[PDB]
């Protein structure tokens, strides 16, 4: 959610910034509801003052031995008028909240204006894509050769967009997640967390999956013994449970930043992807990801974005994987982001770079939904939140398999993963 | 599923064995359906002979120049009767299979007869429970002290019977999983697998979760774009996807045994657990577990059960955790097992042992459902086995409580220190 004061005091300036994202805010519809809400708030306050005064008059008339029936009739009338005005105000506030919950975040001023991915801007590059002296194989072919990636088995067990990994390739996928968690928790200052992989509706509203993106998730049916409290969804990223750990809290500013990481499976319906990324591990219903989340004071979020993006870049550099860093344009950003960097890793068989991390500054947008606040050394204000992949493990495995392949199909194990793979030098 | 030959031709002998595990086979109902099936099979044969004979008569009457119209109508009526016979036979065969899928496995002869968990038999015990010179703290209190187990945060994110682990305790939980996978893959001969955590209905029938235990699982709603193919359930154990990897296969016996391991989250509704293990990590909707699965030739499954149970015992021994090995009696075994060992670990704050692994020989029960066979020639069903090596959450409970110090710090078990960047103590 955006600051309601920006929506009430600068609705036209807010609408203009939102148009850059391709979002059309109906200023006049919201303004008419806000005007009706102000009228109803004044009415409820007037009715409450009038009812309270008439109640004091009853006490006095009763003590004076006067007839209290005319006053009792008035107090009853006023109580019902107050109940009607409160019901109308609650319905109006709900209508306003429903609109407010559909609005994407305001982009930061330095975000370039653009309509889609072609308008994103490269800000830096690292490393040189390997020049091969043989015909490269993609990760699916490499995984078949080593009996390490089995998509057919996953279709039998479950369905499309799942995988079964086996043996040395499964060990390498595990080693990547362990190297990532260790780097972030031993060198980058994040605290490790084990989280639920199912979450409730309050959590989904907190991070912005709800109300607009229910279709992007897998939902579980309620349990018979928890009939009214188990409408859950599988997490699409650890950003959702981690960010919500501060929901409803007031944190002392001196206890910020809070830096968290977790390795979890991530579940996505991938709706709207018919025929998109049908090869291999690129777009799965289930993928592992090592996530970074930061909860910071509002003054420090742009600085924290650079730090967190650097933490993701360090994973790629230590793995020897060439990449490019892109700033997303206004039209290509996620709902809650105000500024995002994507890291795109070189994928030899595709002869292009593919997204391996998104790092975003969410400003106070999720903090507002979650009422996550901070207190200065005594008035409170919303914190800022940030999230970033460090990294998507499946896509990192694709990049390692393809960039480290040898002419005979073996895959050299990157130096940093060897201590996690019992010293193994090559797959195959 | 049981061998259909045994159910059809020695139902009372099968009933005698099933009654020892507390299951009453309805021999009368099954026998009545089987007789209707055999009668319909004969009726179909009578009808087909009549249809072929009347069709042969048409050809003769056509060559002679006689009126073939009455014989043509007779052939059509016989075709309709054959159609009805076949539909009734298919419906009956489905009804018989539906019943067959509700029957538990036959217990092995050496399984002690008993009614419930009080009739289980202790086989062996290892180690000696620690004697404490201070008041024992439970894992929940220890987890609060170190800001490492946060159940209230999990209620806020999700609901009851979930947890959020943080910091050193979360790292210890991870180290346990890594130590277990490395032991099984590097010393015990298991192949590591990454598996789906959602599975389809065929997979659930393959391992026995369906038809009877749908209420034990979390089910996902179908996806709008996979409307007829995405009725999935979250896995309750990696046994489900791993064992189904051999579904529909004919394996050369020289390629057996197949030994697989995986580390996965496990999801369970825990229906019927009102007020049982309300506090802590012992009974959760989500828990991690390092699973072992073996696919073996039928002659080797009892030896494989001893080997696999020993693999799970080695995790406890290496972690210095006292335990007991129990053989479950007939009345306390799970649906698909023919023989199960319960490894139970010492839990200081509860002053008792709690199950940390179940190791089972499933005989040919899942192999039959999955049509997983092997060739030595003729084919036969493989045997399947599964065993926890171990449930990670309960192992964490056991490590936290058994290694606690007077001041609330927790000594890190020696074997986990290389997986915890050399950390000696939690705190
Ligand atoms: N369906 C998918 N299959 C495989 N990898 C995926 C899939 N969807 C996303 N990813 C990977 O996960 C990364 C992060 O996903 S994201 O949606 O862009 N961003 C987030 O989820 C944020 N919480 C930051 O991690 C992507 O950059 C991509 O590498
Ligand atoms: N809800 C739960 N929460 C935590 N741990 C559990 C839960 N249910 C079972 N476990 C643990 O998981 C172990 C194995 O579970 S089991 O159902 O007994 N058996 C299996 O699942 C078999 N596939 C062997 O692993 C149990 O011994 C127990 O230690």
């Amino acid at each position: 959610m955006l600051d309601p004061n920006l929506l009430r005091n600068e609705p036209d300036a807010v609408a203009e910034k939102l148009a850059r994202r391709g979002f059309k805010l109906d200023v006049d519809k919201l303004g008419a509801l806000e005007e009706r809400r102000k009228v109803l708030q004044v009415k409820t306050e007037n009715l409450q003052a009038e009812r309270n005064s008439r109640s004091k008059s009853i006490g006095q008339a009763k003590a004076r031995g006067e007839d209290i029936e005319p006053l009792r009739l008035e107090v009853n009338k006023l109580g019902e008028e107050l109940d009607a005005a409160k019901a109308e105000l609650d319905a109006l506030q709900a209508e306003i909240r429903d609109i407010a919950l559909t609005i994407p975040n305001l982009p930061a001023d330095e975000v370039p204006v653009g309509k889609d991915e072609n308008d994103n801007v490269e800000v830096s590059r690292w490393g040189t894509p390997r020049e091969f002296d043989f015909e490269v194989r993609d990760h699916v072919t490499l995984g078949e050769m080593h009996s390490g990636l089995d998509f057919a088995a996953a279709v039998k067990l479950t369905g499309s967009r799942f995988v079964v990994m086996k043996g040395q390739i499964a060990r390498m996928h595990r080693a990547l997640s362990q190297f990532m968690l260790d780097l972030h928790t031993e060198q980058h200052g994040y605290s490790e967390n084990y989280v639920p992989y199912l979450v409730n509706q309050d959590t989904l509203y907190g991070t912005g999956q709800l109300p607009k993106f229910a279709g992007d998730l897998f939902h579980t049916r309620p349990l018979e013994e928890e009939a009214d409290t188990s409408n859950y969804a599988l997490i699409p990223t650890a950003e959702v449970p981690l960010t919500n750990l501060v929901r409803g809290e007031i944190i002392d500013e001196d206890d910020l930043p809070i830096k968290m990481t977790a390795h979890t499976p991530c579940f996505r319906s991938e709706a709207g992807s018919y025929g998109r990324d049908t090869r291999g591990l690129i777009r799965m219903h289930q993928f592992d990801k090592v996530e970074m989340v930061q909860i910071v004071r509002p003054e420090d979020s742009m600085a924290a974005l650079e730090e967190m993006t650097g933490h993701a870049e360090k994973v790629l550099q230590l793995l020897g994987l060439p990449y490019r860093k892109i700033i997303l344009c206004t039209g290509d950003m996620g709902f809650g982001a105000c500024k995002t960097y994507d890291l795109e890793v070189w994928i030899p068989a595709q002869n292009t770079y593919r997204e391996i991390s998104s790092c975003s500054n969410v400003w106070d947008f999720q903090a507002r939904r979650m009422q996550a606040r901070c207190r200065s050394k005594k008035k409170t204000r919303l914190v800022h939140t940030l999230n970033g992949s460090g990294l998507a493990v499946g896509r990192t495995l694709v990049a390692v398999m393809e960039n480290y392949q040898q002419a005979d199909g073996r895959i050299e194990v990157p130096e940093v993963l060897r201590p996690y793979m019992n010293g193994l030098e090559y797959i195959g």
